[PDB]
């Protein structure tokens, strides 16, 4: 798996690719990585860009939970891995409550953060 340094490098590269497409500021992005979610459409659709980048989405605009679980195994430092997978399973009902794909990814991500704020990170 990656080390935390490697995981941050990977997340930084994803932020660098996605952030320019949206009106998202360092304050908003740093807060989001810290588990604080601005109610801002540009930030919602940034989360969807990241989810796509990360290979977690399907072409219907839903989160593929199976694929996400497999990425946690591949990528996350072991210590983050059971906790991330347990959070994903706990949060798998959230996306069904939202028609819009940027709501699905934003509110699903917020559910992961609320599950365990100490381990949560986001690009
Ligand atoms: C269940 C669930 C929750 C959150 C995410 C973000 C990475 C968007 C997922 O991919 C899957
Ligand atoms: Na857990
Ligand atoms: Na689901």
């Amino acid at each position: 798996a990656m080390t935390r340094k490697q995981l941050i490098n990977s997340m930084d590269m994803m932020r660098s690719a996605c952030a320019p497409k949206f009106k998202v500021s360092t304050e908003m992005l740093d807060n989001l990585r810290g588990g604080i979610f601005a109610e801002d459409r540009e930030l919602k659709c940034y989360t969807m860009c990241i989810a796509q980048m990360a290979g977690t989405m399907n072409k219907k605009g839903e989160i593929n939970v199976q694929k996400t679980l497999a990425q946690m195994d591949a990528m996350l430092p072991p210590d983050m891995r059971d906790k991330a997978k347990e959070a994903i399973h706990s949060c798998r009902d959230v996306q069904g409550r939202y028609k819009d794909s940027c709501d699905k990814t934003f509110y699903s991500t917020k559910c992961l953060a609320e599950y365990d704020r100490d381990v949560f990170l986001f690009p």
